[PDB]
Order: structure tokens, then sequence, then C-alpha cells
């Protein structure tokens, strides 16, 4: 407690000494409270805005532009959940770790994250100016020196739920566990679960794989706020990571996990206006990245637990017998690698296809290690899914098209509502015409090979790069990303769903847009396509003009149609 955590609040305290007040008012009751001291809208991208007029009428998408769960407690689990989840975690480890080394990230791997705009979370204005003075890497060494000698003065959460850090913390944090990233311990390759680095493109291949499997129907439950149903348990069995490890990396992790994850400090604004610093225990705080892999390990770790009370390998989470217990450990070593193979977790997110639909109604382990469903009744059996086209995963389902050569394509899809709505959002001051424009033909081109089934997306993705300057590099300030590119999108798309796509045997390559099919008509509009609306009947007739009303604002540049790529705008 105090040892851990009261450097961190002394040094604060110390510099607001003239403000330092012990409010008696304070909202907390799972946050510990110690003091208070005295102490960013989404904006419209108007180059996509003028190519999508038809949805300047449209409710969901221009409401998208407009515009508690964290002070609750998670009881802790039984003693039988607790054997069952640190049985199963030692487990887990030794599978990832088998083909994986663990090693330490480097100030030279950091600096090139900061100098190619990574998103770390941090709080010298610039990310850019501080990995190049000297001074910085001495405050670092200053902190790096505390956690080896078990303490730490600087790591601090900044709640605004993102819990930002000085660039200092993110590091030591990302030299002790971006292995876990950096190195792809979440693949589907090491982890047979995992789908990190996969790509849109491959999801949907994915999940028709699962299906593939004998068993009972898909379930995808969501949890109720994940991130703050993340017991101490859940971080002692996460902090397991460092038994494969040695060295200044050993200390470093195990400094990690102690000082920053199993025991916090947080500062948050209160209007009333003052700062609080309050800490606590357990939930999820740590920089998304790394988040992300422990919550795809604790994800994995709950299901393949949920799948054991399915399969009767234990009676009772109260109490695991010492017979329990070997059989546990059996069932993993003998089945373990097939059952992670059912399964696609992405953090939070998960599709499990189990053994029978026993699964559904196997809810005691869940609900006991806090892992509570979203929208269904503590104890009201799981809704599953008979056909892999139907389930939700990674915001997306996914659709099995037929190409008139008879090869087939699996791809991502949402409703349409929501992919224009956020195409028409920037976030972030300092603008220019050319910037928006950039991010525009970012969205353009995402849309070219995530999305080309949808008659709307490739219809509006080839008018704006039709309207920005064909050699303007795409932008984003912040899954693969393989349409941020300059070349040829015909060439990158038989690349991705062709040359690249282990699903697809025939590699003869595409050599027109109209060789790439669209959903059927029926489809596309039950998925929010504005096909058969006079106003999208207006818009597609008339897009020339609204190229050419973006090219007059941005001005005299070299421009490129990319109209007379689809049929009806071919002679
Ligand atoms: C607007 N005409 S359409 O796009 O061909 C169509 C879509 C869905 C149902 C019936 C029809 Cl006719
Ligand atoms: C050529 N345009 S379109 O997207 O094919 C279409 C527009 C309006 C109604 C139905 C359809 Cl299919
Ligand atoms: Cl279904
Ligand atoms: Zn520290
Ligand atoms: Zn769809």
């Amino acid at each position: 407690n105090l040892d851990i955590i009261g450097k961190r609040i002394e040094k604060i305290k110390q510099e607001h000494e003239t403000s330092w007040h012990y409010d008696q008012d304070h909202p907390y009751k799972t946050w510990a409270y110690h003091g208070s001291y005295e102490t960013a809208s989404s904006m419209v991208n108007g180059v996509v805005r003028l190519l999508t007029k038809p949805w300047d009428i449209i409710p969901m998408v221009t409401q998208m532009a407009m515009t508690e769960k964290v002070d609750t407690r998670t009881q802790e689990p039984k003693e039988g959940t607790k054997k069952l989840m640190k049985i199963t975690a030692e487990w887990l480890w030794k599978e990832l770790g088998k083909k994986k080394t663990p090693r330490m990230c480097t100030r030279e791997e950091f600096t090139r994250k900061v100098r190619s705009n990574a998103a770390l979370g941090a709080i010298w204005k610039s990310a850019r100016e501080a990995v190049e003075d000297s001074g910085f890497w001495e405050l670092v060494d200053k902190e790096r020196n505390l956690h080896l000698e078990g303490k730490c003065e600087t790591c601090v959460y900044n709640m605004m739920a993102i819990w930002y850090m000085w660039l200092g913390a993110r590091f030591l944090e990302f030299e002790a566990l971006g292995f876990l990233n950096e190195d792809h311990w979440f693949s589907r390759e090491n982890s047979l679960s995992g789908v990190e680095g996969e790509g849109l493109h491959k999801l949907g291949y994915i999940l028709r794989d699962v299906s593939k499997k004998e068993g009972g129907a898909m379930y995808a439950d969501d949890t109720a706020g994940w991130d703050t149903r993340i017991t101490l348990e859940d971080l002692k069995n996460e902090e397991m990571v460092t038994n494969h490890m040695e060295g200044e990396h050993k200390k470093l992790a195990e400094a990690i996990f102690k000082l920053t994850y199993q025991n916090k400090v947080v500062r948050v604004q209160r209007p009333t206006t003052v700062m609080d610093i309050i800490s606590r225990r357990d939930q999820r705080g740590s920089g998304q990245v790394v988040t992300y892999g422990l919550n795809t390990f604790t994800n994995m770790e709950a299901q393949l637990i949920r799948q054991m009370e399915g399969e009767g390998v234990f009676k009772s989470i109260q109490h695991l017998t010492v017979t329990e217990e070997i059989a546990v450990k059996n069932w993993l070593v003998r089945v373990g690698r097939e059952r992670l193979s059912r399964m696609a977790i992405s953090g939070d997110d998960c599709v499990v296809k189990p053994l029978d639909d026993r699964f559904a109604s196997a809810l005691t382990a869940l609900n006991d290690m806090g892992k509570v469903r979203k929208d269904i009744q503590q104890w009201e059996p799981s809704r599953g899914w008979n056909d892999w086209t139907q389930v939700p995963f990674c915001s997306h389902h996914f659709h099995e098209l037929i190409m008139k050569d008879g090869r087939v394509l699996v791809v991502p899809c949402r409703n349409q509502d929501e992919l224009i709505g956020r195409a028409r959002i920037s976030q972030g001051a300092g603008w220019s015409l050319r910037e928006t424009a950039c991010l525009g033909k970012s969205y353009a081109q995402m849309w070219s090979l995530m999305y080309f089934h949808r008659r709307d997306l490739r219809l509006a993705a080839n008018a704006i790069c039709s309207a920005v300057p064909s050699h303007w590099v795409p932008t984003s300030r912040t899954a693969t990303h393989e349409w941020m590119t300059t070349e040829d999108m015909l060439t990158v798309w038989n690349r991705v769903w062709i040359q690249e796509n282990p699903w697809m045997e025939d590699k003869t390559p595409v050599e027109s847009w109209e060789e790439i099919p669209y959903l059927g008509k029926r489809e596309d509009q039950w998925c929010g396509s504005l096909i058969g609306l006079t106003s999208r009947a207006t818009w597609a007739k008339n897009i020339q003009t609204a190229i050419n009303q973006v090219r007059s604002l941005i001005g005299n540049e070299e421009y490129t149609d990319y109209m007379p790529s689809m049929k009806r705008f071919r002679r």
C-alpha cells in the first residue's frame, strides 16, 4: 500500500503544497482517495462530407459527429475458481512461450515508434523532442534504478477510459512487456485462438475455419465492462509471464506488474475544479497495446475454463479436489491446443465453437471470475449462432461472395451508416486542407480493399480518389493497414485477396475492377445501402460535379479520374 504508492503521492503533494486539501465531500467509494489540489470534440472531414451528400439527411451518420463504471468493485473468486485460473494460466504461458523467448525492447525500438507517430498514450510538447533530449533518458534511468530497487516515483496514470502517462513510464512498460506485441505472442500461429496481426481481410476466413470444426453453435458473448472486471487474481496470473524471464528483464517486468498494475495511483479532474489523487489494486490500468495482449491472454484463459465447465471436467467452483486438479491438468495437455483452435479472441472480444451446446448454460466459473455477460440475465443460457456469416466479431460480420470465375472471397462488412459516419470525422486541431484531403483518401482506399462489395462505398471511394491529387500520400495521425500506400489500388487488391491469400488456390490475377463482385442488391440494402433512393441516384448521376467542387477548393493540381473503372461511367 503506502510503502509502494506513497512516494508518487508525496512527490505530487510537495509540488502542490500551497493547494493540498483533503476534500470530505469526495465521490469515491471503491477507489482510495488521498488528496486534492487546484487545477476535444469530433471535427467534420469536409472532403468526405462534400462527396457523401445523400448522407447529410441520415440521422445515424449526422449524429455521430455531434456531442461511471470505474467506481465499482469485483468480489474475490471462490477457491475452486482461483485454482482453475492458476493451473490454466501456468499452462497457457508455457504453450505461448514454447516457440518465443521473452526479451527487453530497446530505446532504439521505442524512438522508431515516436518518430513514426505511434499511439503510446503519453502526456517537450512532443514525444519526438523528449527522445532527442538526453536529459529525459536520465529521468528514465533514475526511475529504472528505482524499479530495480523495487520502488516507484513518477509512474502515475492520468484519467481523461484512456489512462495516459509521462513518456518515461510508457518506455519502462514497453521495455519490460513490449515483446508481447513486438514478437507477436498473440499471433494465430503461436496462440491458436489469437488473431493479432491478422487483418480484417483474414478474420472472415478464420471464423469460416472455426465453423468447419464439429461441435455446437458459435457463441460470441460480450462482457459488460471487461477492463473494470479484471480482478487482482487476474493480474497475478498475468504476472506469471515473469517466470519465463531472467536477469534485468525478470526484475524490471516484476516491477511493472507490482508497482504500476497490482498497485496504482491516478489523477482525475473533478469540476466542483480540483485534481483527485486516487489509488486501487485491481481493474486494467496499462498502455493500450499491452492491455490488448493481457486482455487476449485472460480472455483465452476464461474461455478454456468455460469450455472445461461445459465438458464436465470439474463439478463445482467451490473447491477443486486433488483428483479434479490432475483431470484439469490432463485435459489441458491432452486437448488444450484443439480447444484453443475452436476460438477467435481479440482482447475482450471472442467467438467460441465448443464441443457441444452444454457450454451455453456453463455459467458458474464465468460469473465467479467476474466476466459477467452484457445484455442477458446472469443465469439465462447464452444465445448461439447457427451460421458463421451471422456471428459478430471485431464490430463486423462476414459474407461469402462468389466471383464470376467461381473463386470464393470471404469479406468484412458492417452497417454502412457506421462506415460513412466514421470517415466524416477527423480528430484534433490545425488540419490543413491537404491533411484533411489525405485522411479522406485513407478511408477511400480502405473502402476499396475491405468494402469494395458495397455499391455506395466503391463509388464514394472512386469519387474521393478522383477529387484528391493522385500523388498526395494518405495520412492518419492515429490490424494491418495495406490501404496506406500510393500504389495502384487494383495492384494492392490482387496482392491481398489473390497472391497472399492462403484460402485462394488459383492465383490468376484480376485485370479490371468490373471482375470484382458486389453483394446481392437486396443484401447490400439490408447492410444499409441507399441503392433505390432518388437522393442516391442523383448523387451517382452527377458525381463529376461533386468531384469538380472539391477539385476547385483544393486548386490546380494533378488529378486522375477513377470513375471510368466502374461499368456505368465507362461510355
Ligand atoms: C432499388 N432496386 S434494387 O436495388 O434492385 C432492389 C433492392 C432490394 C429489393 C428489391 C430491389 Cl428491386
Ligand atoms: C448502377 N447503380 S447500382 O448501384 O447498380 C443501383 C442503383 C439503383 C438501384 C439499384 C441498383 Cl443495383
Ligand atoms: Cl444464426
Ligand atoms: Zn515507476
Ligand atoms: Zn453485411
